[PDB]
């Protein structure tokens, strides 16, 4: 079928991508990078989640493969010497698909921006103290002060959440998980601590309480948005589609990233 | 319908007790703790969990509801002041029925007990040291050693799974989370650290390493187990139900719980 | 003796200054901005911090004082309705001092500036992501990767850095702690994760690993360097000193900020 | 001078130990384990432990040496492989000595037991909920829920501590560290959750509530006490004295044992 290939940009990744596409050339397998079907991103997970954001309209017709040229990264199921492996298998197709949750941000003003992450969006800002309301399903729930706030999908949970305390959470779990970066907590300033996770169509909304200028992150990607009204968290309607030609189980990847392999 | 009333047994529920019997004698209802339908507990949440292990062969025939008569209690919808309210709406009936769900334990020796729990369930060594493979889905996943591991159910997420650093989930996710006690880390031992969540049909298995002797707790009760050869954690096809008269949800009673009332 | 007042400049402040102005001059008292041997600071911890930084060339001549006007701050020992108190005890002078110690940073280029802080200094980047080497005592210790770090003084324990985790510390204490903000950790990423407390003449300098440009803050002052070699942080030979009028033990104080009051 | 070895007792360190005597017999040195001036430990920390505790009396008149047979251990600062070298620089002597702070534990009851801690002393109840007051300097600081108390040497920082996410502090500093494990914190329940960091003199009193019986751990040695009162921490006038032979810093130890080595 179409498909494309994105490298990393040293030369091991550039060498790996040109001897795929000359091995896909003895299929019928025709490189098309407007309308792939199969995204094969080589490199590391940063790698991995620009082709992801490459694609972020297209992503009920693309499934997606990683392969990793650095140490296993989590989005990767290939080592480069498996390359040869990949493109027979994937010529052939007949190969399972595996979806995994997304997360759904929208930044309102006064006027509304929408954005999809695959691993969280993180809001700080822009300088000067950090404060919002926290919104759930419209309840107020706490008043946050500290350094910002991460809300992280299922495949998210081993990367940023991790670091900030968050459960690691299996990615067949439709929810998102918001994580503190640093609240302050004393006798006049509360909150929660413990990470939250949220199910499907639970919305969180973060509502500014002085400052109305954040800097949001999705992904690697981070961006000034000023005079912000509200910030909306929620799992999104659409997913994220692996290709997949083998067992390799979400606990044993995380047992060979974070244990030892 | 058919219901009974666990109280604490203090004077405050004792009395609140006879006066809701009294009041339920205005109603075509009978008292009957073999069969209720309706099971209220008046106390704190160690009453509500004492009234769920009292009926928890019967959980898809009843309904349980609960009576704080302390300080809010997490499995409490009604204040002792609303119990007149609470006797007229559940003589009409006609309530909705919310349902949470519950972990299921194995225990086999060498010979298979099983446990039900609506907080968690905990394991310790039985004295010297606590040293298991932690084994999921049949993957080797770590060897922990520690003071102990704790699985919890969603609602149970509020409780000890808080205070080990856990993540509160709603409870509509059909999930189970594993939080560690104080594991040791250094270059020869390595436990993941985070707490770990776990879908539906993922099985989690402790296996002894030495000691074959271990200390598990289900809810408030903590039985000596002896020659252990595992210990199986699952979400249990089995949910307890409530009955809900009103609005309470889960975020808005954490806020109340933890943040301020 | 020679003293001044700040004020944080609402109106409550102001007016409370005047008024120690005007019951001051009932008195040898000198108002000298200039070279002041009495400092009063008439605010919340911002505001003392400000005056700190003020005079932080003549600490050894000076004594400070806290009002606080909001909530209890922790530089503060006196409430507003204490002041004509407070007046008549610094009047007659024979007050005893106490010593809390500081925190000395030195930043290299390619060229040396020095900062001394009473809360902590921490650093992060300057956008992109923040690597430096930790070096104690010209020992490599470990490569961080992550948000950022932070260094405390014993009295600022219990500021930024009990927000990430840290110890709080008896300030006649004569030490230094360093916490981490967001470290990654995994199989190729590894960090100490523990806070760690360092005694005088221990040296802890962080060094560039990619980009030397980052974002260090003194307190609450923060500072773009750019071209950094080195980031030194050591105990200052140089202490603060108050008036203390009255004991009010530092737990005492930890508890009634953290605990009830 | 007089020595003596003790040995983790597997073949490895019974071996090791009957060589170094044999190396001693070429020197004028005595074993002697009455009044040793030289204690050395063949085996782990666990086998240091004990030495310490078997000389506890005569701790001003003994310096102690830990030779590890497994893993680096922190009390060791020797390798198997330098037993011979270990040998001839003990016999010589002129050695410097390194002294490291200790705990004292006080028991009253209903009549007083002291105890000397190298790495800390833990709290826990007898079974049944853990409640005390913590009184610092006689002062209510918090009650305290959950599941006990650890009370750190700076040695012992890096040992249960750690897990229960204590700072590790330099062992020049004299200072115990109070950590908590598992506390309850709810609107109703409040501890302060920070690691606490006490100097010499300061007293910490834990005091019942109403269980009067508490399972109080010292090092590897763990005694229920029965009609407790009240259980006393203070820094102990009372140092350990190590042989020291060459530089090997606590931080390059710290890094050896939890960074790579
Ligand atoms: C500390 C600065 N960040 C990094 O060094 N990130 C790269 C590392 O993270 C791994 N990684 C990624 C990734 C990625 C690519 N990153 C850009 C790096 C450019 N070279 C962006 C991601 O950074 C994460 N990030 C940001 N700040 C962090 C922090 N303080 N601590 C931990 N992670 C942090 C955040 O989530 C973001 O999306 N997704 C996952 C995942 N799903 N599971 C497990 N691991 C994962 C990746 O294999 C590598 O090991
Ligand atoms: C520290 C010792 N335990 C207690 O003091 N427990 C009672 C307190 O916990 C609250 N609670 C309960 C409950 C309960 C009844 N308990 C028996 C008490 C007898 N009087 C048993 C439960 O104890 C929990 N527990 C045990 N050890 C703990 C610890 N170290 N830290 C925190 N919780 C701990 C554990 O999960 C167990 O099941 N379920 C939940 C829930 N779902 N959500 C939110 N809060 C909840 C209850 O309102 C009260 O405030
Ligand atoms: C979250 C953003 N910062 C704040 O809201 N800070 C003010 C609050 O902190 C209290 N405070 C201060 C102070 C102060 C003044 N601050 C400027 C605020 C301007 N209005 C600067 C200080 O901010 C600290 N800070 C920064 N980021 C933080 C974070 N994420 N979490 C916790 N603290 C944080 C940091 O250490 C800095 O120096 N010194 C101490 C102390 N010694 N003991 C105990 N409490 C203390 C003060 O009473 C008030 O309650
Ligand atoms: C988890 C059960 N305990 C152990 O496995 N302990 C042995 C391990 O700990 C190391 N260790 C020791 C030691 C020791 C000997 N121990 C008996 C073991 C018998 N075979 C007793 C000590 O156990 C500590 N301990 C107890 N419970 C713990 C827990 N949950 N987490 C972490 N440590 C725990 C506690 O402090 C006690 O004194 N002193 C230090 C130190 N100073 N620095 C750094 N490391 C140190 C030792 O090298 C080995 O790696």
């Amino acid at each position: 079928m179409k498909y494309m290939i994105t490298s990393k940009g040293d030369e091991k990744s550039d060498l790996l991508r040109l001897n795929m596409i000359a091995g896909f050339g003895e299929y019928d397998m025709e490189y098309d990078d407007v309308e792939p079907e199969i995204v094969i991103s080589i490199g590391g997970d940063g790698t991995f989640l620009s082709a992801f954001h490459q694609y972020e309209e297209r992503l009920d017709e693309i499934a997606f493969i990683g392969i990793h040229t650095g140490h296993l990264g989590f989005y990767a199921d290939w080592r480069p010497a498996e390359a040869d492996k990949l493109v027979k298998l994937l010529a052939k197709g007949e190969y399972q698909k595996v979806s995994y949750p997304l997360l759904k941000t929208t930044v309102k003003y006064g006027k509304e921006a929408t954005y999809l992450a695959l691993n969280e969006s993180t809001v700080k800002s822009s300088g000067g103290p950090f404060v919002v309301d926290v919104v759930i399903n419209d309840i107020h729930f706490e008043r946050f002060r500290g350094d910002g706030l991460c809300m992280s999908t299922p495949s998210g949970t081993t990367a940023y959440n991790k670091s900030l305390g968050g459960a690691l959470m299996h990615p067949s779990i439709e929810a998102m998980q918001l994580t503190e970066m640093a609240s302050i907590n004393n006798r006049v300033y509360r909150t929660i601590g413990s990470p939250l996770v949220f199910p499907k169509h639970h919305v969180v909304s973060l509502q500014p309480v002085n400052d109305k200028d954040f800097q949001i992150s999705v992904d690697h990607l981070s961006i000034l948005h000023r005079d912000v009204q509200e910030i909306r968290y929620e799992v999104s309607a659409k997913k994220i589609h692996f290709a997949r030609f083998r067992s390799f189980p979400f606990w044993r990847r995380v047992h060979d990233s974070f244990i030892e392999d």
